[PDB]
This record gives structure tokens, sequence and C-alpha cells, in this order.
């Protein structure tokens, strides 16, 4: 089969389907072009010819594959961020990311995330107890920041454990991920004109600054330590392989950076979309509050109740299914193959829209939300909310331990209001690089009223 999607009018098809991106934002120019063209198809972001594709064969098989695990986006952007063959998260050398990766998966997996139950809940309690940091005079709760204050606080105890200003680096990660939104697929012409990028240029600053204070008194603390055997976190694991030769310290760097914002960028917003439905879903609230009765009662939360927690699980994977945060995922072709019926060529960027694809294969009733969807096991084939495979995500199952801690020590204690008839489905939201809440618009708070 030849390649479907718009015409190249021998240089006109490019400049209109990058500058669609551009205007329209990665997520809904994807959905755009699948809703227009096929379910595979075409389109160019700078020159590389990139497919955007939603086939659930095509993203299982892209996945799966080791010629595969490669992102792509501007080099001048991924450089002015830090990402340019630097972290993991688009870091698209294959040997440096190769040898990046495994410092990242240990760290999110075994003990860690055992630990990760208890200090997901310690730290969300004790933000729970200070709600005056966050509540209105009409006692509306400002939940994105509170949920990136806790993020970032388990984040940092978990991975790094230096005392920090929560309030100030939750604004620069924000800062920081505008920016790499921002500049991931600009054209290079962009860069030029230099007072269209020093505004992200500084946020970058502000962040990589504050992180280096800390990775600095992390540094200290390794140098005069006694017992180094005992205590293993993540950021020391990457400070000893650069005190071997196995690591380059603007490389650790970044990584200790890449850890702190995961979870301020992407649960907080995720947590925040699976409170709204809550709010407006009253017969799964019962469902969930019922199953942390019959499973927990009044313990603290433990790695052994998380698996119990069938309802909630299901809840989470609905959530994400209808509602999703990380919509899309960009990958690369390291290696010429035939991917399904069409070819595809090393060096073709590929867009997967998982979002669109959880709207069209499996699923039951995929345009409402239901955990009827859920009620059959559902094959990993058919959604992936996380991806899978060499390259998939590392904190798949810490994330899913993370989500259901917070959520089980805030629901136990609080029941969620939204303001108006607002839901999920009427917020207003930005959909580029991730999709998440426009928060230049308002009405995005909540109301938290006790139980018993
Ligand atoms: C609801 C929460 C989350 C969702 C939905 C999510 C989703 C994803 C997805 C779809 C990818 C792309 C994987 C692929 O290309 O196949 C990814 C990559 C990644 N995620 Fe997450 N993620 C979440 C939370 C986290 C957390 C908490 C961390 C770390 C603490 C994390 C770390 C990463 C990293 C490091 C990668 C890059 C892997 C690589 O390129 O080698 N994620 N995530
Ligand atoms: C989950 C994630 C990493 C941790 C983080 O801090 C923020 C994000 C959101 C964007 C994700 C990214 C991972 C790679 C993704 C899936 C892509 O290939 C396109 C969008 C992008």
């Amino acid at each position: 089969s030849s390649i479907p999607g718009p015409g190249y009018c021998m240089g006109i098809g490019p400049l209109i389907s990058h500058g669609r991106f551009l205007w329209m934002g990665i997520g809904s120019a994807c959905n755009y072009y699948n809703r227009v063209y096929g379910e595979f198809m075409r389109v160019w972001i700078s020159g590389e010819e990139t497919l955007i594709i939603s086939k659930s064969s095509s993203m299982f098989h892209i996945m799966k594959h080791n010629h595969y695990s490669s992102r792509f986006g501007s080099k001048l952007g991924l450089q002015c961020i830090g990402m340019h063959e630097k972290g993991i998260i688009f870091n698209n050398n294959p040997e440096l990311w190769k040898t990046t990766r495994p410092f990242f998966m240990k760290a999110l997996s075994g003990p860690g995330l055992v630990r990760m139950v208890t200090v997901c809940a310690e730290s969300l309690k004790t933000h729970l107890d200070r709600l005056e940091e966050v509540t209105n005079e009409s006692g509306y709760v400002d939940v994105l920041t509170l949920l990136r204050r806790v993020m970032l606080d388990t984040s940092n105890t978990l991975f790094l454990r230096i005392p920090l200003d929560e309030s100030a680096i939750v604004v620069k990660i924000q800062g920081y991920f505008d920016a790499w939104q921002a500049l991931l697929i600009k054209p290079d012409i962009f860069f030029k004109i230099s007072w269209l990028y020093k505004k992200y240029e500084k946020s970058v600053k502000d962040l990589k600054d504050a992180i280096e204070v800390l990775i600095a008194e992390k540094r200290r603390r390794i140098s005069t330590e006694e017992k180094l055997e005992e205590c293993m976190d993540f950021a020391t694991e990457l400070i000893l392989a650069e005190k071997r030769g196995d690591l380059t310290r603007e490389n650790v760097n970044q990584c200790i950076l890449e850890m702190l914002i995961a979870a301020p960028d992407t649960m907080s917003v995720s947590l925040f979309f699976m409170l709204f439905l809550i709010a407006k879903h009253p017969n799964v609230e019962e469902a969930i509050i019922k199953e942390i009765q019959t499973v927990i009662g009044e313990r603290d939360i433990k790695i052994d109740d998380i698996q119990k927690l069938k309802v909630m699980e299901n809840f989470i994977y609905e959530s994400m299914r209808y509602q999703p945060v990380v919509d899309l995922v960009m990958r690369k072709a390291l290696e010429d193959d035939v991917i399904d019926g069409y070819p595809v060529k090393k060096g073709t960027n590929i867009i997967l829209n998982i979002g669109r694809m959880h709207r069209l294969e499996f699923f039951p009733k995929p345009n409402e939300f239901t955990l009827e969807n859920f009620a059959k096991n559902v094959p990993y084939r058919y959604f992936q909310p996380f991806g899978f495979g060499p390259r998939g995500c590392a904190g798949k199952y810490i994330a899913m331990v993370m989500m259901k801690a917070i959520l089980v020590t805030l629901l136990r204690r609080f029941h969620v209001k939204t303001l108006q008839g607002q839901c999920v489905e009427s917020i207003q939201k930005i959909h580029d690089l991730s999709l998440h809440p426009d928060e230049t618009k308002n009405m995005l708070e909540m109301i938290f009223t006790p139980r018993n």
C-alpha cells in the first residue's frame, strides 16, 4: 500500500501541516488528521515525514520492537531545555539512552515502589492538615497546586531527599514544562529570532539553577557519609556512577531533574481529572468508599492493600482511558520495516495517538465513562495508557501504586464537590504535548467537605 494523507504540493504540503501542528497543538492536530484521513496517515513536521497512527496493531508492533526505541523533536528545542541526548524522556541517542534508563527502572520498582505507598500517603496526609495553604475564603481548594506539591514532596523524599521550597519549585516545574511543550516541534527559523524564546530559556534556567543547589547539597552529604551501604536512593546511584566513569555530571543533573518533574507534570493532572469524575459519578464513589472500608478500614494503607483495591484500579484505568492526560506518544523508526500494510523507512517519525485508539478499538462503550468497559479483563494490546516494551513508561507500575495511595487517603477523609455544573467534559482543555486543563480559565477549584 501507498501512504494516505494530504498532498505533497511540491513543498506546500509540509508547511500547512507543520503550521497546523503549531496552530492547533500537537494533540488536536493528530486527532484532526486521523479523523480526516485514515487511522494510519502521513504528515510533515519540519522536513521529516511523520506518521500519525491510531491503529492498535501498529501501536503494538511499534512499542514491542527495539528499533522504535527513540523519540523525536527539535534538536535546538531539546538543547534549549536540556533533553538533547541527556536525560531519558527525550534522549534519542540509542546508546546513551540505553545506559541511563536502567537507573530510572531500578528506582521505580522493587523496594522503592513498596516504600512509595506509605511515602505517598504520609505526604498527602501532611498536606491535607495544611489545607489553609491551598483553600479559598469561599472554601475552594486549588487542587492542581495541592496535587503538584504532594507529588513533588513524594518524588523528593523517595529519589533525592534534600529539603526544598515546595511552592517555588512547583511553579518552576510548570515553567519548565511550558517551555518543553513550546519548543518541542518549533521550526529552526523560530530559534533565530531571540525575542521569541528568551522567555522560555529563562524558565529552564530557573528550574535548572534551583535543582543545581539541591544536587550540590546532595553531593556534600554523599562525600561526608558514614553508612554509604545502607541508604541508596536514585540521586545517589547516579552520583556514584559519575564517580566511577559511567556518567557525565550534566547527564546526572538532568536525570535528577527529569525524575522530580515527572509526577508533578502527569500525576497531578491525571488525579485532577479523576477527582472531577468522582465528583460527578456518585454511583462509583460509593463502590470505592465501600471497597476502602472492606479492605483497609482505618489502618494505614499498605503495599498488600493495593492489589485488593480492584474497583479503584478499574476507576483509574477508565479515567485514563476516557479522559487521558498522555494521549499521544512520540517515537522514531531506527530501522526500515513494513508496519501493517505500509512501508516505514528509518528516520520516519511516529505519533501514536493512543487517546483516539482507546475510543475506536476494543471497548464496549467507548464514548462514555463507565466501569462496564473494564468489567472484562482488558488485554494489554488494546489498552496501553502507559505504553510497554523496551521504552514504555518507566513509572508505569509505581504510578498505579501512587494514584491508589492518594485516592484512598483523600476520599477516606473528604467528599469532593465540583463548582457549578463543571465536569471533565465542560472543562476547557489545552491539547498540545499533553492534554491538561487550560489554567488561564477558572472554575478549576473544588470543595472538600469531611466524612463521618
Ligand atoms: C498517570 C501517570 C503517568 C502516565 C499516564 C504516564 C505515561 C507515559 C507514557 C505514555 C510514556 C511514553 C512511553 C512510550 O513511549 O511507550 C511515558 C514515558 C515515561 N514516563 Fe510516564 N506516565 C506517568 C507517570 C510517570 C511517573 C510518575 C514517572 C516517574 C516518576 C514517569 C516516568 C516516565 C519516564 C522516565 C518516561 C520515559 C521513558 C523513556 O523514554 O525511556 N511517568 N509515560
Ligand atoms: C509522561 C511524560 C514524561 C514525564 C513528564 O514529566 C511529562 C510527560 C508528558 C509528556 C509525555 C512524557 C513521556 C513521553 C511522551 C509520552 C511522548 O512521547 C509525547 C508526550 C510525552
